[PDB]
């Protein structure tokens, strides 16, 4: 089985004041805050098990937004991040909870959008060894770790944040490790900058010859918010498809609804309370429309 | 071998001033003129064999942008539309240049985005009897044709914008017909607006069992370019995914490349007129990238 870990660690400052206010994967993308696209998107890959690693400070605000999980269908917990020592403390900090099982790490700020997205996370999270990472066509590739492909489509390097790039393919913010990712983990050393990588833990996995990169297609949307310039763009994006559709992107209600964890019951008992608003009224919509 | 067509008609006064300049469908959503996108579809399709209706007056302007299509690997014809007597008048208009062919006809002014939309168009494109056609959930299913199903998920009635729809699920402005299309057609008289109706033609598919109705899924972009609020939408839309990417939607030398309908001697020789903007760089680029 998978257990999954969300980084919705702080950004610093550089977001600041308007994160003075609260963390970042608190504010909002368009309708929803910024953190149920990454809880929705390890719900997709039937991830159930999810521990949210956070700052001292934000790990009771999100804990107040998300609970346990239970009301869901999900397993929520949570662990503190004291220090930015880098995302690969992720699984240091996560050890016990990860245990002997396979698991996914997303990070707290990126959004995906596409068809048959459901399917692309399956196949990775089908594979019971060895990791699995997405590559994705971007303008500015130095912002990311960037993986090298020989001419026959194979990975043969990566890098983290290059100043001359191999290629335009970055690495996106969702992997999947089997057991081998904690002990991997346990043998790296901080940076220069002074941070444990995720790049070194891929890498490690590529040179045993146990990385599969899959290509996320340029049919699928992959976006962060890490500036408020794109934060901005990134709500405009979800708002067109919704105000187009009369369909959410990422709400968990609705996925753990059609994943079977919760039942038609229990959804209109999260409905109640939100009744009043555009939310409450689509999660009472979803009771009697069939959607494909 | 399966014949395409563009309805890029008048959009009568509806958008003015706007479009007293031009067309509705010469009108640039972000980088390039609205038609690139339904032009794209079609080559995305594998359609090469190409009819643009338009008015008289704006025949010129789009002959003048686009001429006759072999520069990118296509024959492009034209046909003047002199009232706007519905879009099913199309099949009469295009009469000659369907002969006993298949066909496929798309909306001037509709954008369509998505993960393996090549093997969505593939498969209708594929079929050889009846027609096909594309159900997408939307907001506001009175603006569209709206397809009814049965709890099995069989379409079970079609209507042309319904006051009390049965579903939110239009029928999108892109389809496909066997060489019945004419045929069928030519038995229709006028709406009560005064038109001939898309919807009573793929009803009369519906009725002799020869309608395919598939879902395109909520990860697709359907958008539409019919007020100057939803061309703005899409044009935002399309800036974020290229921006982020580094990647075009709807570039049809890019596409007709790819189709391997020319070849790099003759992509680089387009390319050579626009090598000062971004987007003769961009067709250069893609001589030496591997996209996959
Ligand atoms: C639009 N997407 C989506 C989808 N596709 N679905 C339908 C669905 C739900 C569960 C498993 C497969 C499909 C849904 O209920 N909510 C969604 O937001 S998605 O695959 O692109 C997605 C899913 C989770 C987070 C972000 C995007
Ligand atoms: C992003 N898309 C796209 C794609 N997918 N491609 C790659 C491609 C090109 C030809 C056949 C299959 C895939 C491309 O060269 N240009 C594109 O705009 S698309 O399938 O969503 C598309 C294609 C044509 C018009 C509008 C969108
Ligand atoms: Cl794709
Ligand atoms: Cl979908």
């Amino acid at each position: 089985k998978r257990k999954g870990i969300i980084l919705a660690g702080g950004s610093g400052t550089r977001l600041h004041p308007a994160t003075l206010a609260i963390s970042k994967q608190l504010l909002p993308v368009y309708d929803k805050p910024m953190i149920y696209y990454p809880l929705s998107t390890l719900m997709l890959a039937g991830i159930r098990e999810i521990l949210i690693i956070s700052t001292p400070q934000d790990t009771p605000r999100f804990q107040q937004l998300l609970g346990d999980g239970s009301n869901w269908g999900l397993d929520l917990q949570y662990a503190v991040q004291p220090s930015p020592d880098g995302l690969a403390q992720a699984f240091l900090i996560g050890e016990s909870f990860i245990g002997n099982d396979l698991s996914a790490l997303v990070l707290g700020d990126n959004l995906y959008y596409g068809h048959d997205f459901h399917e692309l996370l399956g196949s990775a999270s089908q594979r019971q060894t060895g990791a699995s990472v997405f590559a994705y066509h971007v303008l500015d590739p130095e912002r990311y770790g960037v993986v090298e492909f020989d001419q026959g489509g194979k990975a043969i390097s990566l890098e983290e944040k290059p100043l001359e790039p191999k290629s335009n393919y970055a690495v996106t913010g969702l992997y999947f490790y089997d057991q081998q990712v904690v002990d991997i983990a346990r043998d790296l050393k901080p940076s220069p900058r002074g941070e444990l990588e995720i790049t070194d833990v891929n890498r490690a996995y590529l040179e045993r010859g146990q990385l599969s990169v899959e290509i996320m297609g340029r049919g699928y949307a992959w976006l962060d918010t890490g500036t408020h310039d794109s934060l901005l763009e990134a709500g405009q994006f979800i708002a067109t498809l919704e105000n187009r559709q009369g369909l959410k992107v990422a709400c968990p209600e609705e996925i753990a609804y059609r994943q079977k964890w919760i039942d038609a019951a229990q959804l209109e008992k999260l409905a109640a309370p939100l009744a009043k608003n555009g939310y409450g009224q689509y999660l009472k919509r979803l009771l009697t429309e069939t959607v494909y």
